[PDB]
């Protein structure tokens, strides 16, 4: 997890979301000393545990109402279960990891701090703090665009089928735990996305830096120099491996979530579709489907320009091994490409899969393989 | 995209089909100079805009009309949708990279023209120009052929079905739209293939030339040759990694459209083979399939065969390493062999893939599965 | 096969299952000699043939009962079938390996002592024992559990459409065989991932004792001890290597019964939580899918961190590479780096798969496919 | 193609066969000097299409006959014409292979020539012959038993429905095409299988080699001994490449031809083993998909061999290198490592897949997943 300055909203926002139980302290010089929080870190558990029982209970009240809006039929309830339970699977395995990732964030953000000295002539902190800020508000502000739209949705459905015996709409209010876990989703999604982001956009700098600096007496300032982002370049892969050391389960759970919820609503999508009921429904479900598709993608996008960035890096290096003749020169350039010839780019997500754009096609392919079952199945009888 | 002499015909093709919005001039040395044509660049947005519009329009009121033809029931209506809307997809994509590609087609065209200074002694300018000729007038005769033939067979059908109520062949009449993006879509597919098979070969001179300057004083100017060989070799790998990221996206929905149709057309056409409703539909159906077939074909095998030409260059080169003894060839040749070792040489489609041989494989087994689910499905109903 | 007196408990469990037919005698030193037992192997050959026909004949004669209670229908039949069949093909294929191994079983182990030797300073007899035996204790105990609740619960199943013409509980008494036949098979379950987790660890040692040696006159003799790590790291490959040649069937055969078994269990329980007749057939059912899962993870986990372990040898030999500088030492680590350049870490199932993590998502794919085919199928009926 | 004196009896069946069209003569050394046989060559083309006219005739006089025995249903009728279409394209395959293949197969003679030259001292004439001859005579014999009981049973089927209007045994009398093409079938995969295993077994004796003479003055003749192994290394590497662009597409075919054999007769297996109608029915049934597996066992071991034991040459070196310290040996031992560092040692099928016991995991899984699909379907209607 990447706690610096640029982007301390999105560490606060993560924090009240009981994602980062961390105490922060900016230094003198800038830098943001961070140690646990143990009165945040209690926050964090207990606001976990007390939503997911809340969300449970809600489902299970919803169930034995007298006429559940929700979980109606056997296969209603078996959808809404899935889908109630891919969401606390990746908010919880989030907050574990976030509790269980004090030393993995220390580690990152030394090395963090040590390659933006590195690369100091690329910073841009005005430009980093508006990006993360408007990722962040972006995030956010969608997400309560469609939990409203769903809650309204869902009222109107429910007192359609309203009837004078119950009153309909406390179902609806019993579900308000399982958006509060769609905002703490969300905010974990764009805290990950912020840190591979930002692991990425360094691995750009560095690039760029190696690029001005090598392609477009002073030999030894100039092998130095090469020494140090090729360190840079090591240490940036090590924090790579250490966001995916601390989040890979959490990538995972939040990879297995945006699966199944696009496969759900794309059935139910097609379903209204060729039923033709309500068209607000209809908007408001392609919305949700486009919204799942965003969070997909802002979870694989980020590893796979980190990946690619740090990939190419091999290819600047041999042209400029080309190019280069000095002894001391070469020699470091020599060994940066060894370096770089047994670097492991990759997110992976606890090993299970690598995190790139390769997975929108393994995804395309299940969801495509699961639609066609559905609806032929929906069609044929 | 490559715009040469000897092929400029498949570049005025495109340029009129709203794919390549560029300005050529020919020097007076013979190099075709290219820029932006903002005339043409308008010329391709608006007629994009209209085409998919009429398009559209054109589903939307076959669908509105008193008897549609093709937008009849619930499944065929998602079948012509999902049909059109991939046909669309990859027009719209072909034309936005043909819109923002004018740096990358400047720096791909540089590129080629000096690696075909390097490579003079084995370029054939009528033979590539009857190659590119032969290719475009054969792709434009094949979906001509076949769109004339779709418009008949659907008149046909409409006809039998016409009542004196209302006339149907107004409803075929608005399908024209559909047809021209259809040739929209082989002339970007021709440009591709046309670029990419320039690549691939370009390579295989390069390896033919290695192969008889080392296998079949002057040492310096042999080093120099090779070193000349060497840069040639990246510089294609450049020149494929420029067509990748400029026409990633376009390849990528023009093997979903080729997957799409393959598994439609082969659904449909088992349909009516058990059937047995009218053989000229049949043969029809069949002709897609083997078009569709071999436009996937065409974007595919451009991609293996470069790929295979860049990959064989090691093994050309650890021969010569191991043939050669001279101590500035031998370490021309090591740099060379170190050069190749780290050469990424297949083409991406966007990330998403990477587009070889091995997606046939990958689309046989989507076609059979789907195939299998669906006709199944139709047999036990 | 590890046989080692830290972990002999293992080794006379599985000795005693008709596993690990081998005669072990204790040296003066400590070293545990190996021979073939004739006695024993001649035991573990007919205890499988005859427990094999036994399960078989209890089946046939469940089948030919007069009120079956597992194979009642044709489904029910197919289902126990093979359920019974992946049983019998993997302990059958366990006992093959175990009697046809005592070659890699004797390499292995005295490879193992030289690398214990060389990694002296890491070893815990204690902790190695007591690791053993919960391992074989937890695994023992808890298919000892489930196969107490399946007899239980079958038995309560028989008695309730039990009728007075003829006893039921007879036809549980003859599935005794297949539970046996479910204790050799965590037995040899057990054993595997012993010997895996092993050259894992071995490989964590190793690891441990290059950074704490070489990154935390005598050159020589740091040379020395580089020079015998690198020979344990390669012994430690090949030891992996010899535990995929001996056990590869075993280990995909007891990975393709535990994908049939979590589909089969998965299947019914989702049919039964549908249904909702018994919640106590259902708890068991959730007890197996949980047992079946936890053997998976036992089977691949310890491929996996071995795989991981060799694989990160290459990074630190780099480091120390890079941190290094007398000749004879940089001479050794540039050895050290070209030997871990070409190492294959992963264990192999027979060449068919590479035993990892991704096994775990490729099954859980076949599972969803699976899994919405039978129950989508279930719905629409 | 191998054509060699040791398995001379694989090259005349192939050539009474239709797929080996050359000309031998032995020379006085014992060579087989090969080249076109023009009367062979006519007699292959002839023989292939009518044999594939005559079974595609007689499928259609049996879709067209009073009482057809095979091409009854729909159903019926398009998996018997898969079946026999699948057959057809694997033998129309090989014999455009063994047509347009002379040129490759001199080379991979010659090369095989120069190797066993090189391989002098572990040759085993009495032993290859006799491997080969009981090869080629094994599967002729279970080849020839099958179709015997395939025609035994069919027979008995058609005289089971025959009735006194017509003759219905002249149907089955109308399906010996297909079986002669089965006989082609099994001669093209005799063929092929013999050179695969023909190149692994060099393989493998040349790591024998190299063992025996690196790991258990005249260091100049070590030298050339050394670079006279890498040479033959390289070379039947190159021999594999051979095989492959002469035989790719016909493997491809013979690989389809098996999935879908296997898929229908094991479909046809569970519908006859759940209606139990007759027993010797379902014994030809299981005896064909024994044939069918260990065919594709057939095509996939070879492949797979010969990549692990080109594979496995590199970890010999490494440690010869390890153990060797003369300049000119250690010379020589460096660049037979750096030669293996860059070997392709798989083989591939025209490059839609790379044939090895992978190939065996795929069809596992498609034969699964379709087989599910098929039998769920069955059960459900």
């Amino acid at each position: 997890m990447e706690i610096s300055q640029p982007s301390i909203g999105i560490f606060y926002i993560s924090k009240v979301l009981a994602l980062a139980p961390y105490a922060t302290v900016r230094n003198s010089k800038g830098r943001v000393e961070i140690g646990r929080s143990w009165l945040f870190t209690v926050y964090s558990a207990t606001l976990t545990v007390v939503m997911v029982f809340l969300t449970y209970r809600g489902l299970l009240f919803d169930a034995n109402s007298e006429i559940p809006v929700r979980m109606k039929s056997a296969t209603s309830k078996v959808v809404t279960a899935l889908d109630v339970s891919v969401v606390v699977m990746a908010i919880v395995s989030g907050v574990y990891c976030g509790l269980f990732s004090l030393n993995d964030t220390l580690e990152l953000n030394d090395r963090l701090n040590k390659i933006d000295n590195t690369l100091n002539a690329y910073n841009n902190f005005r430009r980093d703090r508006w990006r993360a800020l408007g990722m962040a508000a972006v995030s956010l502000l969608a997400i309560s665009i469609l939990v409203g739209l769903d809650v309204g949705t869902w009222m109107r459905i429910a007192q359609d089928m309203n009837i004078a015996q119950s009153d309909t709409e406390l179902n609806v209010h019993w579900y308000i735990p399982f958006y509060s876990l769609y905002f703490i989703l969300t905010g974990l999604q764009v805290n990950i996305a912020n840190t591979a982001y930002g692991l990425g956009r360094r691995f750009g700098r560095l690039n760029r830096m190696l690029s001005s600096s090598f392609l477009a007496a002073a030999a030894k300032n100039k092998g130095l120099l090469l020494k140090s982002l090729a360190d840079s370049h090591e240490s940036l892969g090590k924090c790579v491996h250490l966001l995916s050391n601390s989040f890979g389960i959490a990538v995972l759970f939040i990879l297995v979530s945006c699966l199944l919820h696009l496969v759900a609503t794309a059935y139910f999508l097609f379903l209204e579709l060729l039923s033709k009921r309500d068209n607000g429904y209809l908007w408001v479900q392609m919305l949700w489907i486009c919204f799942h598709f965003l969070r997909l993608l802002m979870v694989v996008e980020p590893c796979h320009l980190a990946a690619r960035e740090s990939r190419k890096t091999i290819q600047i290096v041999c042209e400029i091994e080309r190019k280069v003749h000095e002894p001391i020169l070469a020699e470091a350039v020599k060994k940066f490409w060894q370096q770089l010839l047994v670097v492991d780019a990759d997110f992976s997500a606890c090993g299970l899969c690598r995190v790139n754009r390769t997975i929108l096609t393994s995804f395309a392919s299940a969801i495509a393989t699961y639609l066609v079952i559905l609806i032929q199945f929906q069609r044929t009888n």
